[PDB]
Parts: structure tokens; C-alpha cells; sequence
């Protein structure tokens, strides 16, 4: 019993941190067999930031100026390329750690688990989700650029996230290990701004399920509705829309709770229309939606890496 | 920006994460050096857990019992003793990853990072305080014991919990690496009642004190109170007497934001007794308590390990 936010455990991500510097900025970076992908903009100084050309500031640098150091080792760097907003270095030296590993770009609402990194080396870890508006809700200074985020499958590390910027309004902005920005948004000291957020209903719907796992299910009505009226109230909420897919994804929690899905949607909207009158469900005073229907299946079943 | 509960990064202690089998329970086990610690009650049966003579049940075991597996690889028992209730199965093989490490008793008010694990291997890691009623907040199933508690400090392990028991109200008991609960618990098959909680004063304000930090002020007013005068409000509320040591414990946080101690309770004193009229701080709806005023320092400054 219990839930909590559980992050994934960070072993196999901390083996593959290491520190990037091109002359004054220093960043994290993720070393992979023989290659170490950071954040391009470590080869920008303070006034390349506003408005950098970046493939003609790389022309400027040869392999010799990305000092890479992996704790006391430094790596030797044999090439170098760019590969949208991530740089690539080739080392002489794979990694010894390098996990099982893959490459994902992940839909909004998906969560995984980051680990903040500073000069190499990890302060913490914690799960979050992708943002509809794609940002995430992190925690993350100056100097945490190059950190990742991920999630573990059996023995396999899927990498999603590479930390980047963060957004006047306090939330965080990066790329996949591709180097394609989750977003609109651009890797420059610019006049950037997310848009309206919203609720991930599916997970929303899922801590729910959690909650009646865990025999807190006070919220649970007499009623049903349709997956239409559902939404109807779900818009006025500032909701996600639900599908007939999350739906079907809900299915085997509605089966091992007896709740279908759409007699859980009508608990859920008498909650939006009525609030939450002081009340609390697993511990908390708001709806959580930070949890995927795999999270809840994932930590409900004790499963492993 | 941004403000995360946050784990240490657990690699160090998924190193030593083993499993235990004797009879027919398995449960998590504890390698470093040449020692596997682990809950003792892995040695009953369900004929005697309802109050097993733990010196006999040993006497009567053989080595041969033991099947200890780290990963792929058996390690041979070459003895097995008992330190209250923690038994320790000495192997002949020493763990080539043993951290530098401590074994520590935590105080009430404190917080750790937990690495669930199952049949020796981890499912996740969140953070946990030890509640006054000296029971913590987990999410733990069946076959989680022997999982344990932590903190890191530089390169140093400080195991403070390894897990036991779940109290039929869903909160979670053990004890420390020593062997000797946390309060006044036992390791029997029976259900057993903690004593009344209350809510860690100084860690609500160390709280308050990060929601500044990360640009969360709308709950700051002008006023100051007396500490007596703030007691006497927070006792009707169930929180703990803010005593002169927990003052002068917040005096790093107040310098930084330039906010007495005393000019922050009267926010404090504000918020428990008007509520937060549908208001938020650092994304939550209830004034939270288990972050120490060094957990709010080490994430807000980038400490890393
Ligand atoms: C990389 O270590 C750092 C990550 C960070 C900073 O705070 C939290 N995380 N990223 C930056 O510092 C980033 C570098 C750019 C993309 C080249 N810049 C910003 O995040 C940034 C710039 C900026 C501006 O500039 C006009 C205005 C408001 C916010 C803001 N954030
Ligand atoms: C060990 O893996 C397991 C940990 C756990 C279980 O649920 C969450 N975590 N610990 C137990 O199962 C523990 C074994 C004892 C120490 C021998 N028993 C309990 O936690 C327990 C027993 C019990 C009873 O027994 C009648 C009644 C109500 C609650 C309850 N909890
Ligand atoms: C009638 O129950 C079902 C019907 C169809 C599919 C189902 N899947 C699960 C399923 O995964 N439960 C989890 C356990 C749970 C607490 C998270 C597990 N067994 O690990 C049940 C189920
Ligand atoms: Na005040």
C-alpha cells in the first residue's frame, strides 16, 4: 500500500554522465559507446547567445576545444558533428557502462524520470510528465543543461529528454536525443513564452484507479455518462480530451477495480463541477496527472529493472 | 527554478541490492563487504509468525538455508547471527561494489530516499521523513523488506531504514541498520497502531522558505508574531512547538531571503487559519512538511554526489 512519485532508479544514467567545456561554458553530457551528446549551444559565448549561427561558430571549433571529462579521466575527442540542436563528439574510449539503451521522442502526458546533473555529476532524481504544452514542470538551474531524462524497460534505458532552457514562467523547455526541441521553442537568449497548459485527463484517470487500488474511493458515484458529455465538461475544465484509445488503454484497471472507464469519467466530472469540498484522495487536495496507466500498473505490481 | 521532491541518485545503493530466500519467503537483502543484512523474520514460517523465539529458530537453521542471489551469481552463507532484528549472512565473497558507507539512526522530522526493491532488484526511489510517530509514508508491497533507506553526503552512504512491516492504516514501519525499530514496533504477523502524528513545523516553513526562493510569494504578508504567540496558534493545528533550535536552524534560509523567521510564522499563522482560498504553493493545495531545511538548500544550490 501507499503511492508515491517514483522515479526510476538512476544507476545506469549515472554511468553515462559526464562534463562537456568549450571555453567558459561547461554542461553535462551523456556518453554513449563512443560518442558523448550534449546541448550545442556549450560552443557559444555570452554573445553568441542572442542570436547564434551555430553551424558557422562549430566551422570555428576543432576537436582539440571540447575538454570532456568523465569524473578524473579526460576523453579524447576524434570527431565532432551536429545533429539539430545536439552536438555529437566521438571519443577514442566507449563507454564501459553504456547501458542497453534506445533513443524515444515521447507524446505529451508521458512521464519519465530525470536526473539532474551539474559539472557531470548527479544532485538528484525525480519523475515528471511531458506537459501538453510540452514543457515540463522541473527542477533545474543554470548549469544543469545536458541532463536527461528517461525510462527503464526491463534492462532497457530509453532516453527522451535533454534539458536545455527554462521559460519565464519557471517551467523547462529541451530537446530528444535527436536534438529536436519538444515545442516551439528555440535554443537562443530570446523572447520565448509556453502556452495555456492543460490537464492530462488519461492520467488523471489513472490516479483514480490508483486511488481505488488503494481503498480510497469516497469520489466513486452512481452514475455513468458518455465519452462526448464527458468531454463537453472536461473543455470547461481546462482538460485534455479523452479518447476511445485511452479509453481501451484504461481497460485492465477498470477490470481489476470493476470501475469502467465511463463510470469513472462521471466520478470525475461530478469532481470538476462539485470540487473536491476539503477532501483529499491519497493524500492529496488537487487531481494528480503526473501518472500514466502504466505508472499505476508499474508500481501497484512491484515491477523490477 | 522549480521546486521537486527529490531522491539521491541510487546507483551506489543498487550496487548492494540482493536477494534472500529461505523456506519459502524471499525478501531484499543488503551486501556490503562481506556481510548481507537483512529483516530476520526471513527465517519463520507461518507457524510461528505470531511470535517467533527468533534465538531458537536461528540455532536450528543451516547455512545451507540461505540462498543468497546478487543478479545471476549465488554467494555461499559461511554464517549467519542475529543483531536484534537484522540478521547478518556472512558470505565468502566481499562486494566489489561496496560505497564508502555509515550506519546511521535518524531522528524524527528527517528524510531519506527509499530504493523499493523486490527479489533483489529496484523497482524505484522516492523520498520519505520519518514521521514524530516514528512511521514513514512509503509505498511498499508485500515482498519489499529488506529494502532500505538512505541518504548521501559527498561519496558517503548513511543507511538509516531498512523496511519491515505496513500498519494496517498503509503507513510503513522498520527499523535502523542495527536492527532496532523505529518506534514502538515489533516483527510479528500481528496488527499493530502507531501514536498520534503531528506536522514537522520547521519543515513546513523550510517549505514556505523554497516557494520564495523558486518566485512563489503571494502568502507573504507584512506581519510578524511572537514565537509564543505562533505556538499557540499552531498547537490547535497539530503542529509541533517551533522551538529556538528550529529558529536558528532555519537562520541560513531566512538570510538568503531576507525574511525573519519570525515575519514568515506569520504567514504560516495566516495559511492555517484562513486556508489558501484556492491558491497554491509549489504546485500543492496543503502545507507541506517533509522537506528539512537542508533538503531545501541542497536542491536550490545544485549539490551534487
Ligand atoms: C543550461 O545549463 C541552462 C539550463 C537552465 C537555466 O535555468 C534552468 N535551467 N540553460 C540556459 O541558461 C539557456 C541557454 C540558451 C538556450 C542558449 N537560457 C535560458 O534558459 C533562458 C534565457 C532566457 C531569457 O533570455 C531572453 C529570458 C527569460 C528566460 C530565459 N531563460
Ligand atoms: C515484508 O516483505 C513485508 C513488507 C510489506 C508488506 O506490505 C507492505 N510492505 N512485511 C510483512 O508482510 C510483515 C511481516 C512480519 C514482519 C512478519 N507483516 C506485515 O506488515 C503485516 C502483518 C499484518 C497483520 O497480521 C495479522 C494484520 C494487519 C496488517 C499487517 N501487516
Ligand atoms: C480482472 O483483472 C484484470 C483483467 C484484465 C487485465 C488485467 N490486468 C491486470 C493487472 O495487470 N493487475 C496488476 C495488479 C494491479 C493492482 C495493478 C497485476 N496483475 O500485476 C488485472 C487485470
Ligand atoms: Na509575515
Amino acid at each position: 500500500s501507499g503511492f508515491r512519485k517514483m522515479a526510476f532508479p538512476s544507476g545506469k544514467v549515472e554511468g553515462c554522465m559526464v562534463q562537456v567545456t568549450c571555453g567558459t561554458t561547461t554542461l553535462n553530457g551523456l556518453w554513449l559507446d563512443d560518442v558523448v551528446y550534449c546541448p550545442r549551444h556549450v560552443i557559444c559565448t555570452s554573445e553568441d547567445m542572442l542570436n547564434p549561427n551555430y553551424e558557422d561558430l562549430l566551422i570555428r571549433k576543432s576537436n582539440h576545444n571540447f575538454l570532456v571529462q568523465a569524473g578524473n579521466v579526460q576523453l579524447r575527442v576524434i570527431g565532432h558533428s551536429m545533429q539539430n540542436c545536439v552536438l555529437k563528439l566521438k571519443v577514442d574510449t566507449a563507454n564501459p557502462k553504456t547501458p542497453k539503451y534506445k533513443f524515444v521522442r515521447i507524446q505529451p502526458g508521458q512521464t519519465f524520470s530525470v536526473l539532474a546533473c551539474y559539472n557531470g555529476s548527479p544532485s538528484g532524481v525525480y519523475q515528471c510528465a511531458m506537459r501538453p504544452n510540452f514543457t515540463i514542470k522541473g527542477s533545474f538551474l543554470n548549469g544543469s543543461c545536458g541532463s536527461v531524462g528517461f525510462n527503464i524497460d526491463y534492462d532497457c534505458v530509453s532516453f527522451c529528454y535533454m534539458h536545455h532552457m527554462e521559460l519565464p514562467t519557471g517551467v523547462h523547455a529541451g530537446t530528444d536525443l535527436e536534438g529536436n526541441f519538444y515545442g516551439p521553442f528555440v535554443d537562443r537568449q530570446t523572447a520565448q513564452a509556453a502556452g495555456t497548459d492543460t490537464t492530462i485527463t488519461v492520467n488523471v484517470l489513472a490516479w483514480l484507479y490508483a486511488a481505488v487500488i488503494n481503498g480510497d474511493r469516497w469520489f466513486l458515484n452512481r452514475f455513468t455518462t458518455t465519452l462526448n458529455d464527458f468531454n463537453l465538461v472536461a473543455m470547461k475544465y481546462n482538460y485534455e480530451p479523452l479518447t476511445q484509445d485511452h479509453v481501451d488503454i484504461l481497460g485492465p484497471l477498470s477490470a481489476q477495480t470493476g470501475i469502467a472507464v465511463l463510470d469513472m469519467c462521471a466520478s470525475l466530472k461530478e469532481l470538476l463541477q462539485n470540487g473536491m469540498n476539503g477532501r483529499t484522495i491519497l493524500g492529496s487536495a488537487l487531481l494528480e496527472d503526473e501518472f500514466t496507466p502504466f505508472d499505476v500498473v508499474r508500481q501497484c505490481s512491484g515491477v523490477t529493472f
